[PDB]
């Protein structure tokens, strides 16, 4: 329950990634859109008292109108005793007052209900609560709990309105049984078990499930996508998110196939949840850290940001050369309401060790982005050189420039990050992986030449990569030395002839 | 046509992990046991002409009687033209001469047939060949190929005798279709397609499938285990091996569940195949490297070792605290026929920063092993110290000691490796991951205290870890600076009080 005189925001706090002002944030909760206030809501696992996870545990709260300018508000929910906690959960908007909390004086689009896990010593139940003031203060049902199965491991329900079966659906995790459980109710108070679902990578625990209809691109058609988070025992170490693509009738999810696929192959993307009430598309964000080392990272007086919100679709994409697969695609949310401080733009440039691309901006905000489409040429080079790299350098402090690398190796058809930074030591950095990669097929062939694309956005302590137009995404935090934060960006290579042609490049400085 | 005057065997060549004398080895092939010659056979993807994969491509050959003393022989098989290559494949012993290559003058346990992929420009077929001299020289069938489906991506068949359906089974990969294909035949020459199987992690390509009956421990019973290799696009990067546990009838494999589980969560364990004719148990080995950087590692004039052979069983193990899962267990093969040069043995020792455990041996062979059971005590310590570490140090050369770390963090319940070594730079080391971890549940509770176990064996350039009696295995290569190789081994910690009790410890110097 510490805190104090040390503040790293100067070089550590992201600008456009939500962050609690002080304390501890994990799982994002109760994500919804308020159509009449035209307002986006975000709640979160919050321990105000400590720089680490502890009880009592609360739902934090903050709103946005644009999904990058967050305003923090007073806590939406707390537990009865210091002994307990309001765990993960969701929100729904009860338009037709099936729940009966709702007067005639309350806008249908403001009839908010939260379903959350109530965690007691030796007990975990599914409880609900309602807000009369547009989501800012809540009243416990009164006959809570609404679901109790005598379990110590039963938590994190996402709830939604299924037209087709005419009910409220609940995906909640029977955590250590590796079941996602599917309840139905016409009521939000009375619940009937419909089915259990076990699949994908098991890890140590199922958690924060999610089920939602995601639109196939360029088409009337859609599919039903089951999200699932697992910690610990991610094959990458710690925590991760995964999905399955199939069909829901309101009683059981049937995956089209039985493959395992991950939502984000970065290290720091856990407890993804989608927004309720989104008119057009599927939108979500996650908790942008890994349970292996989240509580030891060198930020103070808060810890943890969220990811950007992302737009989710399904696209037929090439996973090898012969076969395409229906595949979850995600792209970041950036409204024009974001200042461009300065930018470097370039067209049809050949990359060689004598033509680097050096950002030369006046000063820095630590919020950059980069948008690149490239062609891989026919030119044979020695194996050490079949790569180009983006270096994201800090300003020189103790006469030393902290940098992180993002490259692509044509011989490997795979992008890569190296987030190693020397002299920055914190507890559990044995699990803080420095090198990760993603294999991708060409976005396109221009003749015989291969074409790849990548958008990345750096934010003081977090970096998001989207490969080939959002075919794979890779979230990862990074910790530079005290006082240092991104200043400039380079795109370099060791080859003397051009191996890569950059069709388009746009490096941007950004702001609030 | 490179090779020359540079030889690293002095500090790089493993002693008990098979290695070709010179050239390039990947997938191990045709693994079988010769009951009459009481002799173990290993074949492999071999390019004798280069330090990298190239055609013409051959099956190499070597035998052993103890599975750690390897004798290299003349090539067992080659292609017709420099244009082509004998790809991966297996061997069976045709006892009852169903194939008809076999006289009365040939021992039933020497009636060898190889089934291998014949790779032609634009064609890949399933071909077969027999040996009359106990596996040393082969004759192509004559009406080869025996399976052709007009495919450019159709390779790597494992074959076996199914009593219960009275036929020869073939698991072969339709590589870019993500199908494992199951053919049956009474003949080995005529083949009928029985089923297709698609599951687990897809990656870019299915490869080197395997199906076999593995015995459940302490029981009459067994299960049918489907192995699969995938490269590229292992979630860890590059290449990896995975499995599924279910039931075979001779026509289709049905997995009990639909989960994804990996055979070795290390970075260098691909193209696992099991031995034919083993009387008692399932035994196998893999190619001990990753396709991301195998051809760039600093070993000359060979590249690549195999793993040790391992004994494979299924055990009920706790994956969280509530649930156990039927789980592939693997432990290493080490006959007593292995010299113990020297050893340090210890009992019930409390670990603290002042009581380290330093190996003090006369000199070094670079072949060490270590066998450790431990208890995690009730003692609260600052977060940076909840770990202990095994340091595997080289001798000091340019006044610098190359080391690789293997630890366990009690707060994480997870083991870890850090194979970083400074100043050693080679092509594609961007993909050469340095930090990897494995989360495990206790092996046993002694009272309330937790008990974990780990055997690891180092061999000049490779390290194999088996956690909690073979519940998870982690294979990884390592490349120390020119001339440097393991010399001594420490077990240290930073804590002042004992956090770990080492029930038993046995560090060993080993030899041929
Ligand atoms: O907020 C509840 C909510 O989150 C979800 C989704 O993640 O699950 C949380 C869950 O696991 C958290 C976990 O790690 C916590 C961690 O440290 C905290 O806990 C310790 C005591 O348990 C404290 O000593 C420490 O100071 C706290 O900060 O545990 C490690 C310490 O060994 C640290 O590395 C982590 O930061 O808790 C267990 C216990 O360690 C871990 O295995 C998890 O990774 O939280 C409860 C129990 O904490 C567990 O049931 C959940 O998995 C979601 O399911 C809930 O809705
Ligand atoms: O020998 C066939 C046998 O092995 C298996 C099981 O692994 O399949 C191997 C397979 O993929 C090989 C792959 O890596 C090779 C690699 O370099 C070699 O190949 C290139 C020729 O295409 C050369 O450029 C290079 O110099 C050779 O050393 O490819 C990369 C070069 O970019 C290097 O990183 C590797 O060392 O080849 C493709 C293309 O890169 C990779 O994606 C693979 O990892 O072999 C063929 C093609 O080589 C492919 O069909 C196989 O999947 C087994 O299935 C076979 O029975
Ligand atoms: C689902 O699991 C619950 C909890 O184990 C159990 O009571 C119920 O039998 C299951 N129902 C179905 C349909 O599988
Ligand atoms: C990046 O470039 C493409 C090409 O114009 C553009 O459509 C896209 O919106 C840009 N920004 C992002 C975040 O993808
Ligand atoms: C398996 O897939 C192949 C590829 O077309 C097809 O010919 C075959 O009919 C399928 N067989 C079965 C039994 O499903």
């Amino acid at each position: 329950s510490i805190d104090l005189s040390v503040d790293t925001s100067e070089y550590n706090r992201p600008l456009i990634h939500f962050t609690p002002e002080k304390g501890w944030m994990n799982d994002p909760n109760g994500l919804f859109y308020d159509k009449t206030a035209k307002l986006w809501h975000l709640y979160f696992q919050y321990n105000p008292n400590a720089t680490a996870w502890g009880q009592p545990l609360y739902w934090g709260h903050a709103t946005s109108n644009d999904l990058v300018h967050w305003d923090e508000h007073e806590i939406a929910i707390g537990p009865e005793h210091d002994n307990e906690g309001i765990f993960s959960g969701s929100i729904v908007v009860d338009h037709n007052n099936t729940s009966g909390f709702f007067n005639s004086s309350i806008d249908p689009n403001q009839r908010i209900v939260a379903i959350y896990t109530n965690n007691i010593p030796d007990n975990q139940t599914q409880d609900i609560a309602f807000s009369l003031d547009g989501g800012y203060t809540f009243t416990k049902y009164e006959n809570n709990p609404v679901i109790d199965v005598s379990s110590n491991q039963f938590r994190d329900p996402k709830v939604f309105w299924h037209e087709d079966s005419n009910q409220w659906i609940m995906v909640v995790s029977k955590s250590q049984e590796y079941k996602i459980q599917i309840f139905g109710s016409a009521n939000l108070k009375n619940w009937v078990l419909n089915s259990n679902f076990s699949s994908g990578y098991y890890g140590n625990q199922y958690a924060c499930p999610g089920l939602i209809e995601v639109p196939i691109e360029n088409s009337d058609k859609s599919k039903w996508v089951m999200f699932l988070a697992i910690n610990p025992g991610s094959p990458l170490g710690g925590s991760i998110n995964q999905y399955f693509v199939g069909d829901f009738d309101g009683f059981q999810f049937v995956p089209d196939d039985s493959q395992t696929r991950f939502v984000d192959i970065g290290k720091d993307f856990y407890a993804f949840q989608t927004f309720s009430e989104v008119e057009h598309g599927v939108l979500g964000l996650a908790w942008a850290s890994n349970w292996q080392y989240a509580d030891q990272v060198p930020t103070n007086p808060w810890r943890s940001s969220t990811s950007l919100a992302r737009n989710y679709t399904l696209r037929y994409v090439h996973t090898n050369a012969e076969t395409k697969q229906l595949t979850l695609i995600q792209n970041p949310v950036l409204p024009d309401s974001i200042n461009v401080v300065d930018k470097l733009k370039k067209k049809n440039v050949k990359l060689t060790n004598k033509k680097p691309i050096k950002t030369n901006f006046k000063g820095s905000t630590g919020l950059f982005d980069f948008n690149i489409t490239f062609k891989v040429l026919n030119l044979n080079v020695s194996p050490g050189k079949t790569h180009f790299d983006i270096l994201i350098n800090s300003q020189e402090l103790n006469s030393s420039v902290d940098s992180i690398k993002i490259g692509f190796d044509s011989s490997q058809s795979s992008f890569y990050i190296d987030r190693h930074i020397p002299n920055v030591e914190f507890p559990r950095k044995q699990f803080f992986t420095d090198k990760l990669a993603a294999y991708l097929e060409p976005l396109d062939y221009d003749q015989d030449l291969r074409v790849f694309s990548l958008y990345g956005i750096v934010d003081k302590n977090i970096i998001e990569l989207y490969f080939n137009d959002g075919t794979v995404a890779m979230t990862n935090t990074f910790f530079m030395g005290e006082g240092k934060y991104p200043h400039d960006i380079q795109i370099v290579t060791d080859t003397e002839e051009p191996l890569f042609e950059l069709e388009s490049v746009i490096i941007r400085e950004l702001n609030k």
